[PDB]
Order: C-alpha cells, then structure tokens, then sequence
C-alpha cells in the first residue's frame, strides 16, 4: 500500500534537516550571546519556512471533516447486473477511505451545527479507484450544477463581515432558499433531525444521483446507492445541539475516532434500489432530476456488500486533508447519466485539486494513489515524483512498440459509456418541465415523520425564521412553506408574528414513505459506544462504591462510562467542573450524592443538579441508583426514561432500555 | 478608503470577467433531458472562480476581524522619533486593525480561551508601518526558532486533528511544562485576559522592546502600549464554553456592531520610553520578551489616538 | 541507478488514467458521430489538464542547463583538515549529481552564447546531501548578493521588447559594467574562451567563494574549491560559436550525453587551495571578496577526490529540470565565510524553490531526496508526501520521550558553525575599503594569455561594444577598461571610433599567473570522443572505400566519426545538407571525392565551404589518399600550413592527423593587430 511505504518513523534519532545533514532547531545563530540573527542560519530558515508554508487551502465546501479506513466485502458475484471488478465475487475485499463533513462550515467550526453532511467513500479496487462522493441526505438543493455557487454563498457567511459561521440561520439563506424552490425538499431534511445527527456512524450515506450500472455486453440498469447504517440513525435535540458546538466542537471526529480505536468501528450495509431505463419517468418523477427519491415501496434495496470502518489515520493532514475524491474516479461497469447537478460536478471536481494542492500531481499524493500500476503519458507539472522509463510518452507510436495500448470495451478492461445512451434535440440552456414539482416530496416527507418529529422541524424554523431580519424574506419563505403544507405555515408564522398566506393545495396529500423518520426507525439495535455519566462525589465512600459497582455492569455491555466527581482520583474520570450533559446520552445519579444537588470553589455554582436537569430535558434515560434526588430536579420519578431503583442490576437492566429508545420525546411540548 | 477598487453590481446585466453578457443558471445541454456540453463557457468560468475561492487560512492567527480607522498624533514627536506619522500635533494617517485568536483555524469560535492579535496597519506618508501585536504583554518564548513547536503543540493533536482551539490537552501543557519560559504568558492566558468581552475591551502591546530613532542618529528603547478607552472586561468561562456555541461570531459581531452604531472603540497608543543604558538596570533583560517592565519604573507616554470607526465592504478583500 | 525506486514502466500494459482505470485518449465523447464534446468526458479532461500544467517556471538564472549522475571517490582520508564524512576514507564513494548551464539565456536558448557557465555538483553523502554551487569561472561580477537583480536586469533582455536573448552585446549590460567597476574580472574572463567553451567536460569547476574547511577540533582553514577537467581545457571561435549557435542549440547537451553514452564519461579531480585563518588579508586583497583569486603561486592545490559523470537521466524533467541546489546544503566539516556574496546567496536558494516547486515540500522530489533517514518536525505543507508516525512533533517534549535529539559540535555529528568565528563592530551598510581594488586582477588575468588569446579576448570586446547605440556608455566603458590596461582601450576603441582615453596607470603591471591560460595549457591530454568528419561522393567507389578504411583506422582511437556524402547509404551518416563545419573538430577530404570541391541534394559550394570553414576556424584539416592539390588549392589551404596534412598512407595520415586534434586549434591561422 502506497501508504506504510511512506510512513516516517521518528521514535528514535538525532534531529536532521529534509536533506539528512543532522542539526539543531532550538536556538538560532547570532553575532554574540545578545546581538542579531544572522542570515546565514540554514536551521533557523528551513524550518520557519516549513512552518510558514504548512497550511492549504480549505476545501470550498466540506471544509470541516473527518476520515477513517477501512474494507468493503461483496456479498455476492454481482457480474449478472454490473461489471464492476470490486463486486465480482462472494467475499472479495477491497481498501476504502471514508471522509464525512459538514458543508458550510470552515475547517474549526464545530461538528454539531445543524447542516447537510458529505459521506465520501473511495473504494481502491483492483481496476482502479472509484468513488462515491454522497451525503447524509438522499436529495440535493439545487437541479442544475451551475447554481452551485449560488446556493453555497448564500449559506455561507455574508461576505461583508463573514457573519454567521456555519449556518443557515441569516437572511441570505433563507432569500435564496424562498426565490429557489427546488430547494424545499433538501431543506425539511435538514430542519429535521438529519441537520443534526448524533453522530457520522448514525447517519445513512446516498449517491443522491441516478447513476447506471453497466453489464460487460454492454446492457444498463439505473441506481440508486443506499449506504445504510447498521448502528441505527439517531440525531440531537437543537438547544442540545448549540451547547454541544461550545462545549465539544471536535464531537463527531472524537466518536468515529473513539469507536474504532474500541473496536467499535462502524458498517452500513452498500446497497442499490435498481430500476430499467425505461422507468426514468415512470414513478411520478424523473430520474434525472437529484431533487427526488425513489419511495422504498417502489423499488426495494437490494444488499450488495458490507463497508466496516476499522483504523485511524496515522497523520490527519496527509491523509484527511489531503484525500481528493471525484465523481470522475469511476471503473469499468459504472456510467454517469443525464442529471445535470452530476454533470457539471465532473467538472468541478478534477479543477478544484489544483487549488487544494497548488499543482497537477495530486493522484500522487499516497492517499490518492491506486492499489494497480499507472500506464499512462501524463508527464512533467510541478511536484513531479515518478521517473519515467518510457521516453516516446505519444499514441499512436511505434518506436515504445505502440504502448500503453488503448483500453475499451473489447480491449483491457477500458471504462466505456454505457453503449444505449443518445442525446437529441437542440442545444438548449432550458429546464426540463419534468423537473418543476419542487413541493409533492417535501409534503411526502413531512407526512412521514412522527408528531414529535414534525414539531422539531416546525421548531428549527421558527428559530431560523426568526433571526431572519428581512420582513419581505419572512414572508416570501411563508409562501414557499405554504404549498408544502399550510399547517407548517401557520405554525412557523406564529412565531414570527405574521399571518400564514391561504391554504394553496395544488401539491397537497396524505401519502407517506418508509425509512425517512429518526424516531419510527425503532430502538437503536446495539448501545455499544454509548456514554453514560455517573454523578457522584468525593466526601462519601459509598458513592464511590455504588460508582464502580455501575461501572462494571455498564461496562459489561459496551457502554462507556465516565464516572464524574468534585476531584480526580482513583476511579473518577472527569470533575464536575469539566462534565456537561451533552457529553452523555444517560445520565445516573448515585444516591449517595444527595448533597451536591441541593456551592464549591471546584465548580460553576448549581452545576451537579444543572447536568441532571439539561439530560433529563434534552430526553435523555436519566435516573438515580440507591429517590429524593428527583424532587430537587423536579423530574418526576413515574416519567418514562427515568429510573429509580434500589437494586444495582435491575436499575442497569431498565437503563439499558431507556438508552435504546434513546430519546423519551414524551418530555416535549406539541402545537395544537 | 480604497474607494479606488470598490465593483458596484447595483444594476446592470450579468457578464464574465471580460465583459460579455451572459446568463449562469442553466447549463448548456444536448438536448431538454441531455448531457451538458464542454463548449459552455458560461458554466466552466463560473464554477472554475468557485473552485478556486479558497487561500490558505493564516499559519497562526487564522480566526479574526478587521476594521478602518484613524490614528491621530497628540504631538509633536520629532524630539523623540523621526517617524513622519508621529510628526505634528493632530497629525492624519488611516488605520487597518485586525484582531485575532491565536491556535483556532477559520470557523472556530471567538471566544475560545487564547491569546490575541491586535495587529495595526498605519499607511503612513513615509510608507506602510506595522504594529503586528497582543492583547497580552509578554510572550511564551524566547527564541524565534521555537515557534514551531509551541504551534504544534498548542494545535490539535495532528492524528486526529482534536481539540480545536484550545490549550487543555496532553502536547500543550506537555511543552508548557518542559519550556519554563512559557509561564508568564501561561498565567495571562489562564486569567480573564484568555477570555475578553470584546476586542474593544482589551489592551494591546507591541511584546518586543524597539527603538525610536532621531534624525541626529540617538535612539531610545521602547515597549508600545494602546490602552483601551472602552475598559477591560473579561466573560467566565463557563459563559465562555455557552457563548462560543450560541454565537461563534460573538466578537467579529461585537465589533462591526459598534462602529455601525457611531460607536468605534478608541485606544490611547502609548509607549513606555527608556535609555539605551537601562536594557538591563531593571533586573531583566529588555531583550527577553517573557518580561514587562512594571509601570512603576517607567510609566506610559500617550503619543495619540487610534480610532476604528468603518467596517471593510468585503471580509475576504479586506 | 540511484533513483530506481521511482522508475515508471511503460513498455507494457494498458492505459490508465492515474488513479489505475483503463482508458482510452484518442477519441473525445460526443452527442452524436458529428456531435459536440460532453463534459462528462473525464478521460479528456484529465489528460489535457495534465498537459495544460506541464510546465513550471524556468530557474531566474542558468535556466538553459544539462545534467548527469556520477560517482565521487575520495583519495585519502581528510580527517586532518575537515571533519566531512564524504572525505574520510580513501576509495570512499558517493552519488552525485552535477548540472551545467549558462547564465543569462532562457530555456530554449543556444549553449553556445557566449556567457558566464554553472557548474553545480551534488554529493548525496552519508551525512545529508552537499552542494557545491560552482562556476567555470574563479570569479563573480560584484561583491554584494544585493546587487544580484541589478547585473541580472541589466545583462538580461531589455524589458520592453526583450532583445536580446543570452548576450551581453547591448547598452543595459555594458551601462552596468562602466558603472560597477567591480566586473571587471569577470568580465575579461567572460569575453576570453572561456566566455564560449568546447564543451561542459572541457571547462574547470570553481566554488568562487572561499568556505571554511572544519576539523572534529574545531579549528578551521579557508578554502576554495578548484574541479580540475581531466579532459583538458578548450574554446570554440567566436565566429564558429554563431554559427553552431543556429545549427545545433543543443550542442553542449548533446556532447555531454553522447561522451556519457560512449563510456568515455568526463572526470575531474576535485581540488582546494588550503590557507589559514590569518592569511584572510595576506595575499594583497581580501578572501571575502568573490571577484579575487588566489594566485596557484601563493597557494597551490591539493587533490581531494575524482569526480566522474557516468550515467545520463532517465526523464530530463524529473531529474534536470526538478534539481533544486542549494548551497545552504552544507554539511559537518564544512562552513561558510563572510563573503558578502555567499552571505545573501544563502537566503535565496531556499526560498527561489518555492517558486519552482509551487509549494514547500521540494526536498522530497526523488532528485533532492537524501540517501539517509530524515529526522524533524517539519510537517504538513502542500505535496506532502510523507505519512509521520510521531504524534508530538515540538522540542521539547517528553511525550516522544525527547525525540528526535538535538545534534551539534559534541553530540549526534550535528552541523556546527566554526566556534573561531567572530563579529566585532557596528552595524553597517557599508563596503570594506579591502575590497576597492577592481582593476589589478583583470589586468594580472590579461597578462597570462598568449598574444593570440589576447587578440580573441579584444575582438570579443570590439564585437559586442560596437553593438551599443549609446556613445556615452560606450566612452564610460573605454574608461573602465583603461584602467586594467590602456592597451586593450586603444585596440578596443579602433573598433568604435572613439579615442582611447590617456593611460592611467595607478593598476597597470607585468604580473602573470599559471593556469588560467586555455591556449597555452599544452595540447589535449586525451582525444577520445573528438568528432572527425570525413567528405567523400557517392560518385565515386573508390571515396566510400577510402572513407571506410579511415573511419576504422580512427574509431579505433576513440574518435566519433561522420562520413558525409551526397546521400544516405551503408557507411555514410550525414548529408552533405545537414553537415556543417561546427559538427567536427577535424575534417578530411578522401582525395576520391575531389570533384565536389552544385547539386538539388545540398546548397552550392557545401562541400567546399565545410572545408574552407573548418581551415578558417583552426582546425586540422587534410586530405587522404595522395592526391591533395586540387583541394587544396580550391579552398586557398596551403599544403605546408601546421594543421594541414596530404599523405597516402591511411596508417601515416591518421598518425598526423591524430596531432592535431590533440593541438585543437591551430592559432597561426589568425591576424594580429
Ligand atoms: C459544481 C459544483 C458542485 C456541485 C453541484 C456539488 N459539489 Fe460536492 N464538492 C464540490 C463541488 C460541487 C467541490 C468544490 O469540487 C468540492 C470541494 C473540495 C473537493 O474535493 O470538491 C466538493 C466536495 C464534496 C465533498 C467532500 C469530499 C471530501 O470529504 O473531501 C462531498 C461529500 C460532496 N462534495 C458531496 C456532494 C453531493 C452529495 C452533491 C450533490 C449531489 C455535490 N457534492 C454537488
Ligand atoms: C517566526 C515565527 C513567528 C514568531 C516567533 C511570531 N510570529 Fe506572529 N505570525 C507568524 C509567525 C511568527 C506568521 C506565520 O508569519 C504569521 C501567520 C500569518 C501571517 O501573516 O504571519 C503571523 C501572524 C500573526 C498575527 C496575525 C496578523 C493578522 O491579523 O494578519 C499576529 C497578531 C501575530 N502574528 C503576532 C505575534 C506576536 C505578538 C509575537 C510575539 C511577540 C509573534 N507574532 C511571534
Ligand atoms: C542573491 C542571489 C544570488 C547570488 C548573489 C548568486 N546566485 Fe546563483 N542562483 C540564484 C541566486 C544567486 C537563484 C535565483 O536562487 C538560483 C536560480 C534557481 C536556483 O535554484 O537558484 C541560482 C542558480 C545558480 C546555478 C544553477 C544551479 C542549477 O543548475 O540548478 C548556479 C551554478 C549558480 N547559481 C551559481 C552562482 C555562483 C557561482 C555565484 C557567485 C559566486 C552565484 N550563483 C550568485
Ligand atoms: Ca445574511
Ligand atoms: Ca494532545
Ligand atoms: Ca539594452
């Protein structure tokens, strides 16, 4: 692997410089114990001017992220419906890196801001790399890629003062978002629940796009990629959320990072919902158009292998925030097709590299480079680190015997566009009126999330809403929500003390769809990983005690526990002082603590009880083991997700359940 | 102020960057449902500038915001300095002043905790000068070459890139304890001073001992002072921790509040001015910039006013 | 070869793009057989993309220039003057690379313009790579690295229309010439031949400055570096230096890489003058000033090593064009003075190659990489191409346990400057008046050419300033060179028409010194790889005979040999329409060929004029097979001339002939004023 042969070793040996001549970097030269530097200090300079030059630019968009290796295994020979050399055979194995990210946020903002998330996976396959560059969310903004940096400054900061950081809470999102109505479909999804996920294993991955698969005799079939999440989908609570961005802004990295160095690391079963060319319209909707999903009752999934997530880079720079993925790197037995968002998107991808790596050799960057031999007459450009043999770099030529020969569909394994596509008509700059219904799937959507649900989003836009100073804006946005569902209207216009337009029902209806709801997906199927906070104090031997005792039973199941007390000491993880809810997903009282929660110079006044309270409120399983305690919170002892037992085992067992179910959304007030 | 450069796009038909008219919402295709084609122009000059919008972040200092302003002389200043901007009483020369956190990259919060910059541009008539400053008087090393490894260490960990902006992990406090140096900064950072209200609420300080030089050739050694005019004021840290979620902008905000509301912040630009003869009569070296020299032996000199009264037009310009 | 690891084979397999699919590239994707190109066509893009960038910026100097990979092997163990571990053991052997060039001209331009020459040698030593960063000449123009961009603007193309390319010959340089007398050294060697050598194997290499040479002790003396050719010293002429300018630009190139090609690669024997510390102001001028040499008299040299080239690169690019020297390459054992000039060439090398590179990480190009571990905490930067295993890269640290150790004078071999050296005084933007003195040592230079050398370097000089438009320039530089030597003003003034000003004799004297003399170097130590073209006629069966009988004969000594004839055939190589005087450093007509000395297979009087140019340009030239007058008499030869040789004998002819090549240039052949 193109990675441990350029693994550097540094656990011994004498400082030297990049050219091997052994230096000190501690101290620089200079005429006397006090005068000048001098100019003739190589140290000093070769190593300030590393420094100086250490930083790149961030990505456009995705700018804050995280990565992780890892193995793709097929579960089948999938030669029947694709050509794909890494599909082709039962068990067979193929490296991938992964990177996940927010979109709008530069690269120190923090993970939890409520946004669309990337979910690249670069597959090294044995016919070169492929990868799928997707996201958290099935459907995009935007049905043309030339609107792309529209919709990208607009989220972003205003440019005058680059106000706000990572966030669609301004004016000029929302003007954009109200003028642009491809955009509600992506927009309920990310003022739902999917804006702020618990976490990247939590999330599913989609290709977003239509894209084909091609047999070797050259017949196609549409696809749809589904990464789908074996750890279940689970999202934060808004004000959650916003703490959390202040308390822990490195959150997601910190659990994918934690999880796989536990051996918890993460999988989503690979699959496609795959479809005939001639059902492109077929559904109600086209194809083409990356603003729709295809409902699950209309095509099932079908399972094509396992992704696992298993190790962590070794240097963060050189391998996140170097990889360079492209739609471009795609293999024999994939093909593109018409949908003009994935079009222009080739473009992009292969042109921005240049500006990341400020020259025309980034595929030669370790984490960029293929597991096969390169075969090619790409020569020269800055930063060039192969030295090539053959010195008749031109086809056709006879003097290297004609080499590297051509690669297609009948010679080589060439790539080739899928052989039954044609283009006809006039070249036209015109939107498809296939493409015009941007309401009917936000309404779909909507209908199928819980009640509890449906309030969280009408809630996340009437806090965005309303930080929107533009009163012509507001009421633009009220109009596009509107023929979505009036109901949405009237709720987020109460808010913000406007009247909702009329009922407008042309888009209007009651279907709904399965696999799109958070909270009707069910308890989570594994607890491992999860964080429990056990509160307990220093001045009483039995909390202490009670503390360990949990600790073994919770530990047992592959539950990480954090036991927090006044001081550090033997047995306790983390002081009061440093603890916060949103570190937890449950959080157990030991009785033995009663006292806390009734001041110290250890921590900020009230913060024992404020921990408990915060949990409880953001519906968390909360508890206590050993109540009285629950009067002082005010949490009341028969709630759902709130445990109160005498018994070590039977508080754990009940526990257990409530981390599962995750959030008791009962704690929450609905609109009427 | 650089009115000269200003592009006004309140009228007019979209163009490309040579001036022909154009359209950039929808891609040129074969075909209603076709491929888009290479010959559109139009798409690849629009998203190649988008593709290349980026430059590297500041090495140091990454997160900040600026404003213009002016500094005004209280006097006449030649018997202590040829510096032409410092020349007569009253005298004019525009300001640009950028304050910063230190370890965070662009995005992250304001208020962190960290040291900060207080870097000051006067385009002067004898050529641009620069202050490139702190909110706090001393700083934690004594030699140039360490830079890099007090940077790496107070930056995220570089395996996993974590903790961001932020002081509290094992390679930092590992570094602060094996460079002893670092202490007096240390306890700054740890104070209120890690923390400010605002940037209006903060000193700043050039750190290093210079010198004033006369036209007749004698010089004098100094430390630069801008004292604030608004007050020091400092956030908790637990507010701090809330704060820098609620509104990572708190202090760009801050700032581009109160000059839009004819309330730009003022500091008295100050210098404590000692004799070449005294670089080490006061029990230190005037070299070493881990030190201060207390007010009790050499006070402050007010030399003018610095006053920041107009947001830039565009942040990334600017 | 040294750089294997990095080798790219392309003699078999299929084309990929460069992240391993199968691809095709002759055909772009199209709506249609008629159909404009799809954006969606990623097999163009990457490939046209990949060319659209090839290029990178050409080096701001010596950007025309060519290289090889050789073997330095050390003579004996240098213990007792440096602590530098490539000198420690006698047979020890280390890579290196050298890199020859011109100065002034841009990538593309002739090797034969007459102008200064690099010589830049990398040692990939066991202890971090060294650079010597090297000239052909023992001199530099001006004694302040900040003046650098005023002689490069001023000897660079004029910048409004650019004109003219790699030539001193116009009013910017000679402008700054009158006014920095400091060039004056330089100058004379750059208007003498060494200003247009035979090849890069026939000129000396030079470190200019003196460095420091540092025992493991401490204690230090001051050297310069002195590479002398083991294949002799030799010019071209002027007028033959034009004309090969035009015929073969890549003339220096190709010498180089057909010598290496042969076997027959070129060798140096890497030397130093060695002298103390308190002899910095001892020899009549200052060893910190770079436009001074010390006389061979004073101190002579001490052979170090052998330096051979012996193997061309493998892509020019990635090893010639990518080479990034720097002389702060240093290495333990060695040291840098205060010559002002080496002081600020310090900073520039590091930080040009951020322009060349594009980004910060060069050093790990396969090219500059060293051939021992690297341990420090230089990190990140665009190009990364190493993966750090260690997590806590500062000092000091205790989290990587204090790794990597500080290394220095008593622990790890570390670098170390000399602990003798010293600064006292004020800060200062001032020259030392040491240096003042510009004028005595070009005149010294003068003085130790033969008469004839004298001849070529005035008419260099009348050639160049008779193309400066500006009467006042040209009488400031009449001046200049009235001070090294009133005669060379006059001789130079005739060419004008302007009078020399009246002698000024403060620098004049009858000093000479040994070695700087190409002309008076004897002849050749050796003649393997000298080119010999032999005219001969498809007319006749007889010339082709002749002509075979003599290649045998000369290849046998090692003598690269050209039979030309009107047309290609079995044992012809050129036509008499490629062929031209500047391909050969003798020439011989096979007495068969008689005749030729018009046709639509060459231009009128080729044949004739080859010969002619080849007499004209000192060159040994004969005819062989006995019958010699007619040619000789066409072409105005005299059968008599030293140079010239008639004989029967293939055996007899060849034995003379082989003299002359040795004696080069036959310099009777050229007038006097
Ligand atoms: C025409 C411009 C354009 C359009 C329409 C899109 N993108 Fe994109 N995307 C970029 C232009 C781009 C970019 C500017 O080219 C980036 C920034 C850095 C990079 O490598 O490419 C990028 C990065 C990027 C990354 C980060 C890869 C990584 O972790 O480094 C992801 C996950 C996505 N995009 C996903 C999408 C999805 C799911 C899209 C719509 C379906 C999408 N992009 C449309
Ligand atoms: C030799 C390395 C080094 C050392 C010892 C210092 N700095 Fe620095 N500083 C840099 C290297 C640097 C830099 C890498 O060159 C930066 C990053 C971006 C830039 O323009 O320069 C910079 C940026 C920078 C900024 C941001 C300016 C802006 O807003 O654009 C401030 C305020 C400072 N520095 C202040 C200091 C102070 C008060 C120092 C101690 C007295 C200090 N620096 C020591
Ligand atoms: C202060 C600037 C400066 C000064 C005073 C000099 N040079 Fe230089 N030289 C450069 C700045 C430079 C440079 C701009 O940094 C180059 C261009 C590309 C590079 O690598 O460095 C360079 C290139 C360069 C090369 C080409 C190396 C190669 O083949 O890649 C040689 C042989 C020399 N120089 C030799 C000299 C000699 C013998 C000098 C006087 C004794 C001299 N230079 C003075
Ligand atoms: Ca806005
Ligand atoms: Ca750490
Ligand atoms: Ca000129």
């Amino acid at each position: 692997s193109p990675l441990a042969a350029y693994e550097v070793d540094d656990s011994t040996g004498y400082l030297t410089s990049d050219v091997g001549g052994p230096i000190q970097d501690q101290t620089s030269l200079k005429a006397g114990i006090r005068g000048p530097t001098l100019l003739e200090d190589f140290m000093f300079r070769q190593k300030i001017q590393h420094f100086d030059h250490e930083r790149v630019p961030e990505r456009a968009v995705h700018a804050r992220g995280a990565g992780a290796h890892g193995t793709f295994t097929s579960y089948a020979d999938w030669s029947n419906i694709t050509a794909a050399s890494f599909l082709n055979a039962t068990g067979k194995q193929t490296p991938v890196f992964v990177r996940f990210s927010t979109v709008a946020g530069s690269r120190g903002s923090a993970d939890t801001a409520r946004d669309v998330h990337g979910f690249a996976t670069r597959f090294y396959t044995d016919e070169g790399n492929f990868d799928i560059v997707g996201a958290n969310i099935p459907v995009f903004f935007i049905q043309d890629a030339i609107q792309f940096p529209d919709l990208i400054h607009s989220v972003k900061p205003r440019p005058d003062n680059e106000i706000p950081q990572a966030a669609t809470a301004h004016d000029s999102a929302w003007d954009f978002f109200s003028q642009q109505p491809s955009t509600m479909h992506t927009l309920f999804w990310a003022m739902s629940g999917h804006g702020i996920p618990r976490s990247y294993r939590h999330m599913d991955g989609f290709g977003v796009h239509t894209f084909r698969f091609v047999k070797d005799d050259g017949s196609s079939k549409l696809i749809k990629w589904h990464f789908k999440s074996r750890q279940g989908k689970a999202s934060l609570v808004w004000e959650e959320a916003q703490v959390l961005s202040g308390k822990n802004a490195d959150f997601h990295r910190q659990d994918l990072w934690d999880a796989i160095e536990s051996g918890n690391g993460p999988e989503w079963d690979v699959c496609v919902q795959i479809v005939d060319e001639s059902q492109a319209q077929a559904f109600g909707f086209d194809l083409l158009d990356p603003t729709k999903i295809i409902p699950e009752e209309y095509a099932p999934l079908t399972k094509l292998g396992l992704l696992k997530l298993d190790r962590n880079p070794t240097n963060y720079f050189a391998e996140t925030e170097q990889v360079m993925f492209q739609p471009g790197h795609i293999v024999r037995g994939i093909d593109f097709t018409e949908d003009p968002l994935l079009q222009g998107r080739l473009f992009s991808y292969l042109d921005t590299q240049l500006n990341r790596n400020g020259g025309p050799n980034f595929e030669q960057l370790p984490i960029n480079m293929p597991r096969v031999p390169i075969h090619n007459n790409n020569r020269d450009g800055a930063g060039q680190m192969f030295i090539h043999r053959n010195k008749y770099p031109y086809t056709p030529n006879t003097l290297n015997s004609g080499y590297p020969r051509q690669a297609n569909q009948n010679a080589g394994r060439g790539f080739f566009t899928a052989p039954g596509r044609t283009a006809s008509g006039a070249l036209v700059r015109e939107v498809s009126p296939t493409f015009n219904d941007h309401w009917s799937q936000p309404r779909l959507f909507f209908n199928s999330l819980t009640p509890v649900e449906q309030q969280f989003l009408v809630n996340a836009m009437r806090f965005e809403i309303s930080l929107v100073k533009s009163e012509e804006v507001k009421k633009n946005v009220l109009t596009q929500l509107n023929r979505v569902s009036h109901d949405v209207a009237v709720r987020v216009a109460a808010a913000i003390g406007l009247g909702a337009p009329d009922a407008d029902d042309t888009y209007y209806h009651n279907n709904k769809t399965a696999g799109v709801s958070i909270v009707g997906s069910g308890p989570l199927p594994t607890i491992k990983t999860l964080r429990v906070g056990i509160l307990a104090t220093t001045s009483e031997s039995s909390a202490l005690d009670q503390a360990a005792q949990l600790r073994t039973r919770l530990e047992k199941d592959g539950l990480v526990v954090t036991v927090v007390a006044e001081t550090l000491r033997e047995g306790v993880d983390q002081t009061y002082s440093t603890a916060d809810a949103t570190g937890f997903d449950g959080v157990v009282v030991v009785d033995g603590a009663a006292a806390l929660f009734a001041s110290s110079p250890l921590f900020p006044t009230g913060r024992p009880l404020q921990i408990f309270v915060d949990a409880y409120r953001w519906g968390k399983p909360v508890g206590v083991c050993g109540s009285e305690v629950l009067d002082a919170a005010d949490v009341p002892e028969d709630g759902d997700g709130v445990y109160s037992e005498e018994s070590v085992d039977m508080f754990v067992e009940e526990f257990e359940k409530g981390l599962a179910t995750f959030r008791f959304t009962d704690r929450f007030a609905l609109d009427s």
